[PDB]
């Protein structure tokens, strides 16, 4: 039984704990409560093979964030996640990618592009603009909502995914 440590960051409000909450347990999380730093641990077979996923839910918002560093630096591979109805979530994610980079102290760290949100209409970033991103970093781009489950399992396997590769 292999363990893998994913950790899930991105801007506050964007959806970490409800895309968290849905795969692992199975309902969705309408009403926003930010996170400091939770952890979930669920048995699943990926791929035929019998593991431990540990996820670490972690703060988006600056003022919950505090030790945010420490807590991602035991991670093995990170989704990284905007919305789609908020462009800033966007670009908010360089800035994640470079505290990625100096958490792990390596520029080869696995991890997945995620456009959460992707039931909702008010669509600011454009899928081939996020592709374009995910590209430049050598990862996967995959949409996700937490409340109807589109590519939730899909998103966090995928991650599994890239971790076998490195
Ligand atoms: N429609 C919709 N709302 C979502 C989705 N994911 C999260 N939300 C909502 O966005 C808000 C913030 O989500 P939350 O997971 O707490 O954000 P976090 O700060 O990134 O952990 C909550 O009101 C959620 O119900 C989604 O896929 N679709
Ligand atoms: F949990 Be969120 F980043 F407010
Ligand atoms: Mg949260």
């Amino acid at each position: 039984m292999t363990e893998y440590k994913l950790v899930v960051v991105g801007a506050g409000g964007v959806g970490k704990s409800a895309l968290t909450i849905q795969l692992i347990q199975n309902h969705f999380v309408d009403e926003y409560d930010p996170t400091i730093e939770d952890s979930y641990r669920k048995q699943v077979v990926i791929d035929g093979e019998t593991c431990l996923l540990d996820i670490l839910d972690t703060a988006g918002q600056e003022e919950y964030s505090a030790m945010r560093d420490q807590y991602m630096r035991t991670g093995e591979g990170f989704l990284c996640v905007f919305a789609i109805n908020n462009t800033k979530s966007f670009e908010d994610i360089h800035q994640y990618r470079e505290q990625i980079k100096r958490v792990k102290d390596s520029d080869d760290v696995p991890m997945v592009l995620v456009g959460n949100k992707c039931d909702l209409a008010a669509r600011t970033v454009e899928s081939r603009q996020a592709q374009d991103l995910a590209r430049s970093y050598g990862i996967p781009y995959i949409e996700t909502s937490a409340k109807t489950r589109q590519g939730v399992e899909d998103a966090f396997y995928t991650l599994v995914r890239e971790i076998r590769q490195h």
